[PDB]
């Protein structure tokens, strides 16, 4: 109150373990009196192909196609594609925005990479020369909310997965901090799927709790030192 | 060289830099003698989303859709969509996987992320127990070429973006090393809207001539040392 927040989530399956952490942050951030707006990127079948049909009318350079310099021009020119037109408007408004998804592959899931790669376009969400703290959305909060297959051990320094820290970087220092956000800690909720059903009640009601004073966080130093470092 | 090479290529643009590495590959390595495919993605329109319309036989919980499962599954009853087992055939044959891609959001475009999410399934790239070291693509090799718009003293330690090796990590290790590829050293060719015309040139060469003598590398050893230090 008065915030808004935009959820983006990528899952299939509406009873997933990652449906039920989308449901719950819409019931508890709906309970608080905030404003809330979900991308259901699935359902939306959300393009996550970065291509010419981006940009409507016609092209700054229709000799040699490069994407960065026409979606650039093409954001400036009010000329986007209506789906990431409408995007940025939610993330326009956005105060916080959470990403609710499975790790795929130690990243988010291809629908919301195309998301991430075609929503958040120069001009928008940062300029050449114009980021991480030059960088256009600064004053906004995000927060990645992964669910994974692996254990919480597998994913130590010398766990064979790494510290789950060394996967975030692309996103959050790569992504959320380059477009300027302010980071928030990630939640992680470790391999659901190797239950048990008491556990993984356990860990729906950690993020519920954790969303009850979600505005009183401070963001992460989103650094090289935070990620790698001691 | 009697070896098979898989180029899968990221890149809208066929006079793109991305391009031209992709044909001083395609050329050189010919030239050598070696067989030698392309899977151009974007010429193929290839679908990067990971959804129910993988699999079409009878799904193993109709209930509760839950994609590795389902696409496991599938693996075993040959009832994956084609275009997925038209991949797996490329792979299943290459002895080198080289990816040729700009640098999208630290990592690799949403349309390439959708090969690696919906080709390397389980039953096919892994298993559980079957991973890192005991992959199922194990004896192959991969090696990513990767272009930026950030230069080489951007992608340093102390450089705003930190080092280059740091955003490999979830694709060589994460991807690559946990379906059991060897993995050569990336090639990385650092901004090159930036660079000079001779630049550019000796960036396209630099390539061309590491690949006369490809057979010969080692692997890198894909660890967390190799990738963060200390
Ligand atoms: C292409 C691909 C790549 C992957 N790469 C990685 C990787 O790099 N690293 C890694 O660690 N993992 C990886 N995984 C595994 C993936 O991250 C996990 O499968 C995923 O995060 C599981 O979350 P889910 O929502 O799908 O679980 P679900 O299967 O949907 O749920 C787990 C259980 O919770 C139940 N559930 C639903 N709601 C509730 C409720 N409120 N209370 C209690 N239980 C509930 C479900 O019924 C289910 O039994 C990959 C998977 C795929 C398909
Ligand atoms: C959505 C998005 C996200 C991005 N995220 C990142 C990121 O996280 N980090 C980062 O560093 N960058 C990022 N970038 C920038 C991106 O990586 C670069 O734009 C891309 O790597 C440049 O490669 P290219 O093939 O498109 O170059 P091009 O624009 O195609 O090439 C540059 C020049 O080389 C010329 N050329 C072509 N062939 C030859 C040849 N044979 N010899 C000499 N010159 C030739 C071309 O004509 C052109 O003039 C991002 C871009 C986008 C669009
Ligand atoms: C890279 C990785 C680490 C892990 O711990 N689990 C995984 C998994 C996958 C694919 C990849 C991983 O599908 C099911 O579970
Ligand atoms: C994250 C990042 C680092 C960088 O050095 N350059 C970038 C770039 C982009 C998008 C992101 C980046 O579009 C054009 O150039
Ligand atoms: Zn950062
Ligand atoms: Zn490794």
């Amino acid at each position: 109150a008065g915030k808004k927040v935009l959820i983006v989530y990528a899952h299939q399956e509406p009873k997933s373990f990652n449906g039920s952490l989308k449901n719950v942050a819409v019931d508890e951030l709906s309970r608080q009196g905030c404003t809330v707006t979900v991308s259901d990127l699935y359902a939306m079948n959300f393009e996550p192909r970065a291509t010419d049909k981006d940009i409507t009318g016609t092209l700054s350079n229709p000799e040699v196609f490069n994407y960065g310099v026409e979606t650039h021009e093409a954001y400036k020119q009010r000329s986007l594609a209506s789906d990431i037109t409408d995007e940025q408007k939610k993330v326009r408004e956005a105060d916080l925005v959470i990403f609710q998804f499975p790790l795929y592959w130690f990243s988010v899931p291809a629908i919301l990479k195309g998301w991430m790669d075609r929503v958040l376009c120069q001009g928008f969400a940062f300029d050449i020369p114009g980021f991480y703290d030059s960088g256009l959305l600064q004053g906004k909060l995000a927060l990645l909310s992964v669910t994974t297959g692996g254990t919480a051990e597998m994913y130590t320094k010398t766990g064979v997965n790494g510290d789950s820290r060394y996967f975030l970087w692309p996103l959050q220092h790569g992504t959320l901090h380059f477009c300027g956000f302010k980071v928030l800690a990630p939640q992680i909720s470790f391999a659901p799927e190797i239950a048990s059903e008491e556990e993984r009640k356990g860990m729906v009601a950690a993020w519920s709790q954790r969303l009850q004073t979600i505005w009183k966080e401070e963001p992460i130093p989103c650094t090289a030192h935070w990620h790698f470092g001691q």
